[PDB]
Parts: structure tokens; sequence; C-alpha cells
DNA sequence: TATGGATCCATA
DNA sequence: TATG
DNA sequence: GATCCAT
């Protein structure tokens, strides 16, 4: 898989330029989010395009969060203060790792969307919320660009889509990547849809795993 | 229907207890939200609570666009600038009015929320957009409070669910409010469902 | 009464 | 179409 | 948007 568009706040950007923590998650998150292939025996990802959203979502993020949390030991699920113990209303964000050094602490906070694209505002808002909150030093949310989102269940989220929104995060450090099939081709099997598409395998939460 | 809860900001409190245009407005959103009815016989709203998750959603609003749209003439489906002309990227808000009393202008845009909890993300935000774009001066958000939602299709918008993303708004004119039903009882109806997403009657060709 | 999806619908 |  | 699904 590869990225193809992307958006980064001034504050990111800042980050990524002066330091090494950040600029350490990013590429861990880079090289994450490019590691999807298909089929499990290619060494690119190359998407059946028989027909518009012929395809299922679900397998397509596997071999990312594996390379996250097996390789690079980032955990999924971390509630977010403010909602768990402070509101008590709300779901944990999906992706989170502590970068170290020395004294030096940086929590980056990230979500793989492939749910609706009106959950991808969900996703951004509750990042958002982590932000304001100062529990989250960086945000980042990975989707899929609409040319692939085409051959993709309808309405998945979608860089293009969610762009006009990207503004919302002013003021905060947030990172926007959208992917891309490095093929479109009707020879591969397509992604399954439901039960099929799943497996997902025993995950490394935050509360532990 | 009836109001149970709502949310406003200070920025919205301020328009209310000063402006007279706003406090129009708010009025007229009000009547709008509360008139919605069940059965079509009724004169309140009697929701079958048989079964969790028994009801659709669609007919839910018809009402409350006819009161805003005849009797209040209120726009329905507004494009904003930023969205349609700048960014060539999004579709409209709900409703949308101009209040006018010469010399002084007040727009407020409005979304009626019955769609997926996460669509009221995006509502919220577009009307965030518009806000922080000058194209109107109030936003107000209409949703089921959970108690009501308990019993219409899964996940559907409810106010508590959003609730603690209100303070995502802070700094703006807006409005939150959760409605409710007058009864939940026996009835001869239950509001039909329509064949979307994962209904046992919608084609998946898998 | 929790919560983030995944998948398909209607109408431009 | 693209978008709620 | 609107219906359900997996945990
Ligand atoms: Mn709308
Ligand atoms: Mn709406």
């Amino acid at each position: 898989m590869e990225v193809e568009k992307e958006f980064i706040t001034d504050e990111a950007k800042e980050l990524l330029s002066k330091d090494k923590l950040i600029q350490q998650a990013y590429n861990e998150v880079k090289t994450s989010i490019c590691s999807p292939i298909w089929p499990a025996t290619s060494k690119t990802f190359t998407i059946n395009n028989t027909e518009k959203n012929c395809n299922g979502v679900v397998p397509i993020k596997e071999l990312c969060y594996t390379l996250l949390e097996d390789t690079y030991n980032w955990y999924r699920e971390k509630p977010l203060d403010i909602l768990k113990l402070e509101k008590k209303k709300g779901g944990p964000i999906d992706v989170y790792k502590e970068f170290i050094e020395n004294s030096e602490l940086k929590r980056v906070g990230m979500e793989f969307e492939t749910g609706n694209i009106s959950s991808a505002h969900r996703s951004m808002n509750k990042l958002l919320l982590g932000l304001k909150h100062g529990e989250i030093d960086l945000a980042i949310i990975l989707m899929p660009i609409k040319q692939l989102a085409y051959y993709l269940t309808d309405r998945v989220t979608n860089f293009e889509e969610l762009e006009p929104y990207f503004e919302l995060t002013e003021g905060q450090p947030f990172i926007f990547i959208g992917f891309n099939a490095e093929a479109y081709n009707s020879n591969v099997p397509l992604i399954p849809k439901g039960s099929d598409g799943m497996s997902k395998r025993s995950i490394k939460k935050w509360k532990d795993k």
C-alpha cells in the first residue's frame, strides 16, 4: 500500500522538523500504512476493480495494525481520561503509543479509519478532544483516498471527503494520511465482506495484552 | 414531541436573552420540534415500546420540517459557501433562515439529527464551519434523547452520546436539544423501517 | 441504556 | 455524478 | 442517511 495524499497542520510540521521522537512516530506510522499487501502472497497491494464498492474494508487494516502492535509496540484502545474518567461517556482511541527519550515523553494518538465517512468525524473529534485536554501530543488519521474508496464498501472514509474539515483542527498538531493501492486488477480475489473478512487476531490492548 | 434536554452555549444564551430575532427563531424551532405526532390520528407522539430498536426513524421529521418550511418559511438544504463555492466538496445543512429587523440580520442554521450518532459529528462540524466562516450566527441540532432512542433503529443519534463533545463548540452560539415522545405504549402502528445497510431486506451480493 | 464500526439506501 |  | 454487527 502507499501514501498518496497528506495534510500536516503547522503545529505537526513544527514537531516533525525539530523533534526526534515525533519523527520516529511518524516513520513507524508511514511504514505500517504502506505494509498492507493483497493477496496475502503478494509484495504489493492490488485491489480487485470489477465494480463499484466490490471490496470489504476489514482485511485491509490487518498488516498495518500487526506491524504497529507487534513490531513497533503501539497499543490499541487507549481510553482518554476526559471521556472515561471525567465525562464517563465515550469510547477509546484506536491506536496509541508513548515515545520516550530520557526525560521526554511524547504520546501519539492515531485512528485507522475504514468506517463510514461520518465516523471519520467522530474519530477526528475524539482525537481533537484528547489534544485540547493535553492527553496526546500528536493526532493522526489514516484513510483510503477517493480512488481506492470507489472499490471499497460504500461511503467509507476517504481523504477527499473529510478534507473540507481538516481546518477544524487548527491550532493543534494533526496529520491526515490518504493511502492508495499500487495496482487495480480484476485478477486478484475480492476482499471479503462481513464475517469472511474478519479474523483480526488477538490485539495488543492498552488495558494490557 | 416534547423537548426534554437542552444545552445552550454561553454565546447562544446572550443572544437568546438580549436579541429579539434569535428569540423568535428559537421559539419557531421549538414549536416545530414539538410538532411531530404519532400515530397520524393523534395530537401527541406515542412510541411503540414492544421491543428495543423496533421503530424506524424516517417519518419522525416530516411534521417538524413542514411547520418550519410552510408556517415559518425556513429554507431546506441550504448550501454553505465554504463547502459549495470555496471547497466545492460537501452537502448542505438541513434548514436555514434569515431573520431581519432592518439594520440587523440574524442567520440561523439547523440540523435535524436522526442519522447514526457518527453522522451527528458531521452535522456539528458543518455547522461549525458555517459559524467559523460567518455564514450563520447560531447553530442548532435536534436529536432524540437516549430514552426515546432505545426504541428507534440501533445507533441513531441520542443527546447523551454527543454530549461529551458539546464542548467542541466553545466560543460559538450553539444550542443542542433532545426531544422525547409523550408516551410509550401499545399501538395500532410501529414506525416502519427501510431496507438500509444491514437490514435483512437489503441486497447483499457477498 | 455501551460504543466504534461495516455495509447498503435514496436521490441528486 | 456525490452526499446525507 | 439508516439499518444492523462485533465486542
Ligand atoms: Mn443534511
Ligand atoms: Mn439531517
